[PDB]
């Protein structure tokens, strides 16, 4: 439901998501981290299953921001994977993957894993 | 300047990705999957690091395809991030993670993991 | 701390494990999973570190089940990475990837990744 | 049954796994990186699958090293987490998590995740 999705969500860190969702499956918004070498909003871009399954499932959707804006470029990219599930108590529950810019020597240690769980604030 | 992101890519698995690098850091195109529950081509759209290090870096980047067109919607997303390595045989290096929609009692086992590495051969 | 790590701690999903920490930093015990292609216990292994930071850092550690045992076989391995955080709430905190063996078409989806989080119960 | 994983395996970083798989599921061996805050050899234990399909499946495998020995402790461990393909040309294929230990407040950056291959060349 692109309504659902649609909104400012919280993750876990104190990170700010705004998100809007497109009737063609376009996910556009800024994204602000409490944590890091970011500073002010960034630009994001998804994508996210605009016709899910009628059952109890999820809602597939991604999105990444690349942490340069007008005031701190921090040579990394971060995309989330995960799934939206809606209700009262809406979520959206991630895992992402944070790449760094680095030479080919220290490309093994260019990228974390990690998890967050946003919650929905009244839209 | 230098960014020679934009074109056509491989991955080892066959699939196609066909990407234009926006000169403020947007990645828009089109990706054809050679394996799972795909199609014909779907819609891209990702960021990457516009102003990247004068050091000897890679470029930072990432993007998204939710498996949903005309043809086929297998409630699932994945996310490629990675990094951009120029030169006389450029390469995108990435890791992905697919997520599948599931109900709450699968989401234990709702995303897989993998690697793909990009060259434009 | 082999003796803050060694007991028995069960997880988010109702799985349960049981471990010993080793003087050497070798972990040992067993299994027991709530859910998947599991039943009973199973054999784990695994390493920590034995002379962790003497600040507030948690103890980095790892281990290991492949899911096999006497009344059943999933051909698939899970590792755990993560660390355990001391206290009086202490709490091993996880990621994971569980690989199935596949065909060599179909490697591309072996890899399961998720995070569980491991409660301690009273030793 | 011919699960010749035991002996002495190479990654493309130039890294060195001695390993020796037992009958009934254990892995034990050495380990030395040549990355990282590493130096000589380090100890593993893991666990694979000694009764694998039939068909034309690879054999499920998984191991951990604690990065301290009798030079170094680096505060980290690694899992590697793969499956071991025999042949003519045996690889082992795997992806791995190195878990840093880390207060509290840096926990969200406590864990990198790569990708290894093990060839016995
Ligand atoms: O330090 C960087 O390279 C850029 C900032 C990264 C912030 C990360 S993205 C994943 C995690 N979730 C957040 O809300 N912030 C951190
Ligand atoms: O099966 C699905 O759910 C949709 C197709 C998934 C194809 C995946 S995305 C990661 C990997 N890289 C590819 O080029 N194809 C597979
Ligand atoms: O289905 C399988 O192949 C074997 C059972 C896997 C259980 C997984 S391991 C990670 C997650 N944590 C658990 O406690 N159980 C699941
Ligand atoms: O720096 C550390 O914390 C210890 C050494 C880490 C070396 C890693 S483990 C994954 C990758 N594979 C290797 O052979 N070496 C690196």
């Amino acid at each position: 439901a692109e309504a659902g999705i649609t909104g400012t969500w919280y993750n876990q860190l104190g990170s700010t998501f705004i998100v809007t969702a497109g009737a063609d499956g376009a996910l556009t918004g800024t994204y602000e981290s409490a944590v890091g070498n970011a500073e002010s909003r960034y630009v994001l871009t998804g994508r996210y299953d605009s016709a899910p399954a009628t059952d109890g499932s999820g809602t597939a959707l991604g999105w990444t921001v690349a942490w340069k804006n007008n005031y701190r470029n921090a040579h990394s990219a971060t995309t989330w994977s995960g799934q939206y599930v809606g209700g009262a108590e809406a979520r959206i529950n991630t895992q992402w993957l944070l790449t760094s810019g680095t030479t080919e020597a220290n490309a093994w240690k260019s990228t974390l894993v990690g998890h967050d769980t946003f919650t929905k604030v009244k839209p």
